[PDB]
């Protein structure tokens, strides 16, 4: 159907505009649909973009509203006094302000459904809210409703929540239009997803962000597809991969590099309200923060990832314990079966099941993919699926059998509970992925894993060496291998720091020396320097000029293929602010050649200072053009949660940072 009422170029200065006259006497019937294609790149710190409202004495608590933060918010208000309704729903993190320096037309499309009972908010083709009450509302069917307005809502004759931004389209329908009719609306969006809510991995949620170019020119992109909301381990989260084949314009469908199915890929929409948002899917298997690098002499991609046994996070993870055994040099996975209080068994040589109290091997063996063989016999486990149907998080067995694995819950054979470093393979660039192996223990029997730095490894232009930085209490721990990822040794490199989360990316300067840049608790990031191939490593030392909070964010890095004002160029990839995950940069640096040291010179900004932006990944794209893609919200915030379609994708050239 047509619009009942439609307008545009509105500009919003801190003044509102009535338009009674032309919309109130459209309105018609309990249903109605809103579409505003907006700007608003200096909100004010709370803004109504459009009211319905009852403007007299007596009544301000009778209006709808959709209104804005300058965090990103979106959100409605429909009150009405003698009703007794006062309905708030709102999402953080639903806007663009400004991209390559111009204020970017959002589209607004607001459902209130009056059939239904519910009212779904989307904006930019993302559907940030939908929300079912017992009680409707009807927009314009609030007592006394006798003003119509844009950029303000009437309140006894006053101008509440004045914005400052512009409307370039308007339009207002009596009917709630189709989630296909809406899907039909043209977008103006800065950004593309790859990965996003229904697709493939069926993860409603993603974090953590990966970005690689390959030889080929194909770029491959992975990233965590997080299934129990946005919590890290424990969880279940797998790690998935995307790639372009066009310079980043379209992405395949993903697949997935690592996997387990001890529980359901479900998709879930996890609670934000404060009692349940903590809730945590807590006995699942699951990946966390993967990171990729190509060898040239295979021609091979390597990714890497954390693994958690079920139940296993951070919080929880044995430290001081590998999970390996040493017998003779050598180191084997250490088992533990039902029923006994140790662990009593080892994986040796062709996954053999052996147990250590009788020095007896057993019937059992562990297949490639870590799962569970008696008697050359496949055993089975019934897969979990999570569900809120009760009102808390109930994780049950759902009649599936699956593959008897040992990072399972319910597998007769478990490893330690810790983390682990496990390895994949492509053989054709991304189109299908290997059986993941552990990595071995690299600091000894009686110490946890490290922790992968997420993003990309590194590999050495003029030689064969492949470098993954990890992180560990104490030191970065460097993971180096010069054939083809078959065997790994550790460089350990001390920072002056506890139990920092100290992520850490890599760029080549020049043949044979590294940079690395990383995450600390100082509000800096740090970096330190390698003349030899990562053999050794310089002290610590700090970037003036980009600010991070007391906690820190991961940072992203390349080095770019082309000179800059002549000079050799690095660019950073960061949140800038002591306050928060938000005022996202690429940092341009130019090296001095005498000495190695950086300018930071350029500072482009992503979005506005106020406007969210976390983890990232970024990649010279074949054309020379810069890929970005992160996570466009605060992933710190205990506000921001479980947001759906928010690591996000663009293109940039150079030209448009400096
Ligand atoms: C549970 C778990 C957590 C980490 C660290 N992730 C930190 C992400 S953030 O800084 O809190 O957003 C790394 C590995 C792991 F298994």
């Amino acid at each position: 159907i047509s619009p009942i009422f439609q307008g545009g170029s509105y500009q919003l200065n801190n003044k509102s505009i009535d338009i009674s006259s032309l919309l109130l006497d459209k309105l018609s019937g309990e249903s109605q649909t809103v579409v505003m294609k907006f700007k608003a790149d200096k909100p004010n710190s709370l803004q109504a973009l459009f009211g319905l409202s009852n403007s007299k004495a007596g009544f301000k608590n009778n209006y709808f509203s959709i209104f804005m933060r300058d965090s990103g918010e979106i959100g409605v208000e429909i009150r009405d006094a003698q009703k007794g309704i006062n309905y708030l729903f709102s999402r953080p993190a639903s806007l663009w302000g400004k991209h390559k320096g111009q204020a970017v037309e959002n589209t607004l499309v607001f459902v209130s459904d009056s059939k239904d009972k519910t009212y779904t908010m989307y904006v930019n083709g993302i559907e940030v809210f939908s929300e079912t009450v017992d009680t409707f509302l009807p927009i314009s069917n609030i007592n006394g409703i006798d003003k119509a307005t844009l950029g303000a809502v009437n309140r006894e004759g006053k101008e509440h929540y004045l914005a400052k931004g512009s409307i370039d389209e308007i339009s207002l329908f009596n009917k709630a239009i189709s989630d296909q009719e809406v899907s039909t609306i043209p977008l103006s969006n800065p950004f593309q997803l790859i990965f996003q809510s229904g697709d493939s991995t069926q993860a409603n949620y993603f974090r953590i962000p990966t970005l690689y170019t390959l030889s080929s020119g194909r770029v491959l992109s992975s990233i965590d597809a997080r299934y129990g909301g946005t919590h890290d381990s424990k969880s279940k989260i797998n790690i998935a991969t995307s790639y372009s084949d066009d310079n980043g314009k379209t992405w395949s469908e993903p697949i997935f590099a690592m996997k387990f199915n001890d529980y359901e890929e479900q998709l879930v929409y996890w609670p934000r309200d404060n009692k349940l948002k903590n809730s945590q899917i807590s006995g699942s298997a699951s990946f966390i923060d993967s990171s990729i690098v190509e060898d040239k002499k295979s021609g091979k991609t390597i990714l890497l990832a954390d693994v958690m046994p079920a139940g296993i996070g951070n919080n929880n993870a044995n430290k001081a314990d590998s999970g390996f055994k040493e017998i003779n040099g050598h180191y084997y996975l250490k088992l533990k079966k039902n029923g006994d209080n140790d662990f009593r068994y080892t994986v040796r040589e062709n996954g053999v099941v052996y147990n250590e109290t009788t020095n007896k091997p057993t019937n059992y063996t562990i297949n490639d993919k870590y799962e569970v063989l008696e008697g050359g016999k496949s055993l089975t486990v019934e897969q979990y699926s999570v569900d809120f149907d009760s009102g808390s998080l109930r994780e049950r067995h759902n009649g599936k059998q699956v593959p008897m694995n040992v990072f399972y819950k319910d597998s007769l054979f478990k490893v330690t509970p810790t983390n682990y470093i496990a390895m994949t393979t492509s053989q054709n660039r991304g189109e299908s992925w290997e059986q993941f192996k552990l990595l071995p223990p690299f600091l000894g029997e009686k110490h946890n894993g490290t922790y992968l730095c997420p993003g990309q490894g590194l590999a050495l232009k003029s030689s064969n060496r492949l470098i993954f930085a990890t992180y560990t209490s104490g030191e970065l721990t460097y993971l180096i291998s010069d054939d083809s990822g078959q065997t790994w040794k550790k460089s350990s490199a001390s920072i002056p720091f506890k139990n920092a989360t100290a992520e850490a990316q890599m760029v080549e300067l020049r043949d044979g020396v590294i940079r690395t840049f990383f995450r600390t608790t100082t509000g800096k990031i740090a970096y330190m320097t390698s003349r030899d191939s990562g053999e050794t490593w310089s002290k610590v030392s700090y970037i003036d000029g980009i600010q991070q909070t007391s906690y820190g964010t991961q940072v992203s890095a390349i080095k770019y293929s082309q000179l800059i004002d002549g000079k050799e160029a690095v660019i950073l990839s960061t949140p800038n602010s002591r306050s928060g995950r938000k005022g996202g940069q690429l940092v341009v640096g130019l090296v001095n050649k005498e000495d190695d040291s950086i300018d930071w010179k350029y500072h482009y900004d992503i979005d506005l200072p106020s406007y969210g932006y976390a983890y990232s990944a970024i990649t010279e794209l074949p054309n020379h053009h810069i890929g970005v893609l992160f996570e466009k919200y605060d992933s710190w915030s205990r506000n921001e949660l479980h947001l759906s379609n928010v690591v996000q994708y663009i293109d940039l050239e150079i030209n448009d940072l400096t």
